[PDB]
């Protein structure tokens, strides 16, 4: 089976670390969901209704929570338009930048997160159960690109905000423990979570149109755990293998070019 054999070999390998990685991943947004969730909860249940609007000590919560989640990029409580007096808008968002821990008021000095343009807020003020946006440039506030998870907090029937967790992309291969250049993750649709080349996650990544990536494009389809080759743009072939994340049925990608793959070995 020679070349056979040793392409067996490589695609056994491929879906361990595919299957791994996933577990990583699904470990990471099952902490950052239920970090989100239990953080809407305790506002929702037990928060004063002016104790909640003081933001020096909105900060401090989020500061000390982001301090104490090393995964989480940032966090923040923001409110519907004018649920306090002489405030429209008013978001506490505290966030790890590269020497200590940020914060503004989105609301003031950041963005409108009401206009619109903001999944993690239009979508998810009432989802109730919480919601994670698409990959997004958080300009003006985060200033990086991200997912967010975001959960509505008061009661029926309408809540009075979310509060949020970030998760930055850069940091997927490290805490996923897979190479930047070999990793892909697209959500249960197929869109891109994470790829390598940043103006790709934000609208391309495989041509379709290319006979030999059939298989592989079936295989994202049909939403399936599996192995296949592709080649890219420049006409690189890899082996990839996808793994499925559990209930929420995200792919994490694993794929390395053939000729490096078969050099190792």
């Amino acid at each position: 089976e020679n070349y056979l054999s040793i392409e067996k070999r490589l695609y056994e390998n491929l879906a361990q670390e595919s299957s791994h990685s996933a577990s990583r991943l699904q470990f990471l947004l099952e902490h950052a969901q239920a970090n989100t969730q239990g953080l809407s909860d305790f506002i929702g249940l037990l928060a004063d209704k002016d104790d909640i609007n003081n933001p020096e000590k909105l900060k401090t919560v989020l500061t000390n929570r982001i301090q104490r989640n090393p995964d989480f990029f940032g966090s923040a409580i923001a409110f519907k338009p004018n649920t306090f007096p002489n405030k429209k808008l008013f978001s506490p968002y505290v966030y790890r930048s590269g020497s200590g821990f940020n914060y503004l008021d989105i609301g003031a000095d950041g963005y409108d997160y009401t206009d619109g343009n903001w999944d993690w807020w239009s979508k998810a003020i009432n989802q109730v159960g919480g919601y994670w946006s698409k990959a997004y440039f958080d300009e003006g506030a985060g200033n990086v690109l991200m997912i967010t998870y975001a959960v509505p907090f008061g009661v029926q029937p309408d809540y009075f905000g979310v509060t949020t967790v970030d998760l930055a992309l850069d940091r997927l291969p490290e805490q996923l423990g897979i190479a930047p250049s070999r990793l892909v993750v697209l959500d249960d649709q197929g869109r891109l979570i994470f790829h390598s080349d940043k103006e790709k996650v934000l609208a391309g990544w495989l041509d379709k149109q290319n006979i030999k990536n059939i298989a592989f494009a079936t295989l994202l389809n049909d939403g399936q755990a599996g192995q296949a080759s592709f080649v890219d743009d420049k006409g690189t072939v890899y082996l990839a293998s996808v793994a499925e994340v559990a209930k929420l049925k995200w792919r994490v990608v694993v794929m390395v070019p053939k000729h490096e793959l078969f050099a190792s070995l």
